[PDB]
């Protein structure tokens, strides 16, 4: 499986996983293969928040998936 991640600054980042994947196994391949770390962002798919203990094909992440990308917060 192919997938991608929309980026605010019009980047499209491209992954290789299977549909099998742990939403953690994700979250560390984007790290190895470009440097996209949870501390500056949050990753959105079809108005959907996505986290651990899941997979991607019981959020309904079908193969060339688009995810969106948001930021992290700001304040104290």
């Amino acid at each position: 499986m192919q997938i991608f991640v929309k980026t605010l600054t019009g980047k499209t980042i491209t992954l290789e996983v299977e549909p099998s994947d742990t939403i953690e196994n994700v979250k560390a391949k984007i790290q190895d293969k470009e440097g996209i770390p949870p501390d500056q962002n949050r990753l959105i798919f079809a108005g959907k928040q996505l986290e651990d203990g899941r997979t991607l094909s019981d959020y309904n992440i079908q193969k060339e998936s688009t995810l969106h990308l948001v930021l992290r917060l700001r304040g104290g």
